[PDB]
C-alpha cells in the first residue's frame, strides 16, 4: 500500500544507488581498459 510502497520505493532507489555507482566503477574500469586498448 502507499505506505510500504513508498518505503519499498525509497528501498529500491537505495539498493540502485549502491549498484550504480558499482556499475559506474566497472565503467570507469571498462573505460579505462578501452583507453588503453
Amino acid at each position: 500500500d502507499v505506505a510500504s510502497d513508498a518505503k519499498a520505493a525509497a528501498e529500491l532507489v537505495a539498493a540502485n544507488a549502491k549498484a550504480a555507482a558499482e556499475l559506474v566503477a566497472a565503467n570507469a574500469k571498462a573505460a579505462a581498459e578501452a583507453v588503453a586498448r
